């Protein structure tokens, strides 16, 4: 039981309600405190305050109960971020109409397999994707309705938000003696997200609204989230439709914070936004670091307001979050860690518990633990083996696929997370690797971010796949981003004979990854297969 790492209790209380009830309070709260912001767009230089934003939400709900939505029925929400954003979304958690988004760049084959999945009635899309819907909707006779997020008049014989507001409400409709309603929610799905798809086509993630009210705890959580304080801002550049900007996102709401967004990443953008914004946390991404950690226009700025930078979604090595902490004048890089299918971070940096390199302690209301592949016996201190997780935020299961959900989930309720991870002495957690992403030679485990980290020492970009052999099963190789013999001995010089590049190197112009900045093992292998 020693071997079983626990959250601690939560410093601050579970609520009562559905996720629905529990935003609409607090941003009806909000809403009354004049000239409050809830987002602001840093490209165009445009804010939304809580009061229009929680009353656009409201006449949504509104709207979309009279045109007959209701716990029977799903939205997809397709869309870049935005301002428009979260409106469908908060309106449709007003009302228990599930939300499914759709990652506004799928291709069509990617995008058809998502919404066959969530079988959505009606579609919110943005004016950027509304064509790539058209195109596969003709396979989806469920869909009964499309609407345009981000025009304010029909907009290609579309109806918008706001004219579809208009042609179901009341004139004189009052969006401040609106309710929200209330169902059991534990039953009822607030999200159907989708997941990574290591195993081929993404599934559909069923999130009940308890694992929204359990988040929102995390997130007003002064030690495992952000305390509740007036004038906060952030700046996130994370996917609304993923996990990692669906929950945070919710979260800041939640909070009264203003979430300054930008639809693309931008160096420049970014660091003026930081400054003129007084930014307390900026919300990343590992793969952003790069532009960060060579220095350059930063310490122009005045960042005296920046609290925290804070990472989740992938792998960052110790070194280049070491490095550009120190560059913002911080004490580290604030870290989370979680899945698709655990609604959002499970293991947390907790505030004033730092140590470089780990991804952080459990969060209340969870356990975690560490197994051994071949038998499944939980392991102890700094032995690694698979990371498995259990708490309410765990999904009620993959939409339409019970034997995914066994797959993943056990009679216990661990969550099996296909990562390699170990805790240490203190019950940090670090994440050594994806199991399937990590290199066997000749029975020895190689693991690529180590390579990697070594290969980014060489005075742009890099990443490490097994070769496939014959004998040694899989040889350690590189493609590298350029700022091959010269980079095999240089390596063979800084590891062990075990783990040296005998897999070769393949040039490239760019290391295929996600948007999270999750590498994309398949594609690389690919690469170094062909070429090498
Ligand atoms: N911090 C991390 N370090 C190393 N690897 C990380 C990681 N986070 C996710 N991963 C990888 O992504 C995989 C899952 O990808 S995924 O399914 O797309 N889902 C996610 O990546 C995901 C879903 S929710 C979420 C986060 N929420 C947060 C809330 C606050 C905060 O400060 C930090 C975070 S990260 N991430 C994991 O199995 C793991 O391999």
């Amino acid at each position: 039981a020693k071997n079983i790492k626990k959250g601690p209790a939560p410093f601050y209380p579970l609520e009562d309600g559905t996720a629905g009830e529990q935003l609409h309070k607090a941003m009806k709260r909000y809403a009354l405190v004049p000239g409050t912001i809830a987002f602001t767009d840093a490209h165009i230089e445009v804010n939304i305050t809580y009061a229009e934003y929680f009353e656009m939400s409201v006449r949504l709900a509104e709207a979309m109960k009279r045109y007959g939505l209701n716990t029977n029925h799903r939205i997809v929400v397709c869309s870049e971020n935005s301002l428009q954003f979260f409106m469908p979304v908060l309106g449709a958690l007003f009302i228990g109409v599930a939300v499914a988004p759709a990652n506004d760049i799928y291709n069509e084959r990617e995008l058809l397999n998502s919404m066959n999945i969530s079988q959505p009635t009606v579609v919110f899309v943005s004016k950027k994707g509304l064509q790539k819907i058209l195109n596969v909707q003709k396979k989806l006779p469920i869909i009964q309705k499309i609407i345009i997020m981000d025009s304010k008049t029909d907009y290609q014989g579309f109806q918008s938000m706001y004219t579809f507001v208009t042609s179901h409400l009341p004139p004189g409709f009052n969006e401040y003696d609106f309710v929200p309603e209330s169902f059991d929610r534990d039953k009822t799905i607030a999200l159907i997200m989708n997941s990574s798809g290591s195993t081929g086509l993404p599934k559909g993630v069923a999130l009940p609204h308890r694992t929204a009210c359990v988040r929102f705890s995390h997130a007003r959580d002064p030690i495992f989230g952000n305390q509740i304080i007036p004038d906060t801002a952030i700046l996130s550049v994370v996917p609304f439709h993923h996990g990692f900007g669906m929950f945070t996102t919710l979260g800041y709401l939640i909070c009264g914070f203003r979430v300054v967004l930008m639809y693309r990443f931008e160096e420049e953008l970014f660091l003026r936004s930081l400054q003129d914004y007084k930014i307390q946390t900026a919300l990343l991404v590992p793969t952003l670091f790069s532009f960060f950690a060579k220095s350059t226009l930063i310490d122009k700025y005045d960042l005296s307001n920046l609290h925290e930078i804070a990472s989740g979604g992938a792998p960052l090595s110790k070194e280049v979050g070491e490095a550009v902490a120190k560059r913002f004048h911080l004490p580290g890089i604030r870290q989370g860690y979680g899945l698709t299918e655990t609604t959002s971070a499970i293991l947390i940096t907790p505030e004033g518990d730092d140590k470089p390199g780990a991804v952080g302690k459990v969060v209340p209301f969870f356990e975690a633990k560490v197994v051994d592949l071949d038998t499944g016996k939980t392991l102890g201190v700094n032995q690694r083996g698979e990371l498995c997780v259990r708490g309410p935020m765990i999904m009620s299961g993959y939409v339409n696929n019970p034997e995914a959900t066994n797959a993943l989930i056990d009679k216990d309720g661990w969550l099996h997370s296909g990562d390699i991870a170990y805790w240490d002495e203190d019950e940090h957690f670090f994440i050594v690797d994806r199991l399937k992403s990590l290199i066997k030679y000749k029975g020895y485990q190689v693991a690529p971010a180590e390579l990697e980290s070594i290969l980014l020492q060489h005075p742009f970009d890099a990443g490490v796949a097994g070769l496939p052999d014959d004998d040694a099963g899989e040889l350690p190789a590189a493609v590298v981003v350029l700022e091959e013999k010269e980079i095999v001995d240089y390596v063979a010089s800084q590891v062990t004979t075990a783990k040296k590049l005998r897999g070769g190197v393949v040039f490239v112009d760019e290391v295929p990854k996600g948007l999270t900045g999750k590498l994309d093992a398949r594609k690389i292998r690919e690469i170094l297969i062909k070429a090498k």
